[PDB]
């Protein structure tokens, strides 16, 4: 079951997400729904979740300059109490497959969710 209380997912990351949520929400037209039932219920086929995910990691500044995941980037931006978790939430997550951005976004976010349903989250 999805860890979920006054500590985890780390408040002041959520915080920070906020703003991205809007901007790639209004980019994307992913409903708030969605969102919530990826993180905390069960991976499910959305194709503008997918983009909403590749927006939120444009938005975040953790891509390259084609846009794809940079990995290191990304753990860099994330809170030191979540560091360990994404290591190894992410360690068997190292190359997405997929066409598109959204696809490979996708890719990952299903392939940490699979890694550790208890500390995955998605906002
Ligand atoms: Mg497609």
């Amino acid at each position: 079951t999805p860890r979920r209380d006054a500590e985890y997912p780390p408040p002041e990351l959520l915080e920070a997400l906020k703003p991205l949520h809007d901007i790639c929400l209004g980019k994307t037209g992913v409903t708030e729904e969605a969102i919530k039932k990826f993180s905390d219920e069960e991976i499910h086929e959305d194709e503008k979740l997918k983009c909403y995910m590749n927006c939120l990691f444009h938005e975040a500044k953790v891509v390259d300059d084609n846009g794809d995941v940079h990995l290191e980037k990304l753990h860099d931006s994330l809170p030191s109490s979540m560091h360990d978790i994404a290591m190894h939430m992410g360690k068997r997550c190292l190359y997405p497959e997929g066409e598109t951005l959204c696809d490979k976004a996708f890719w990952l976010h299903k392939c940490w969710k699979q890694s550790d349903p208890k500390h995955y989250f998605l906002v």
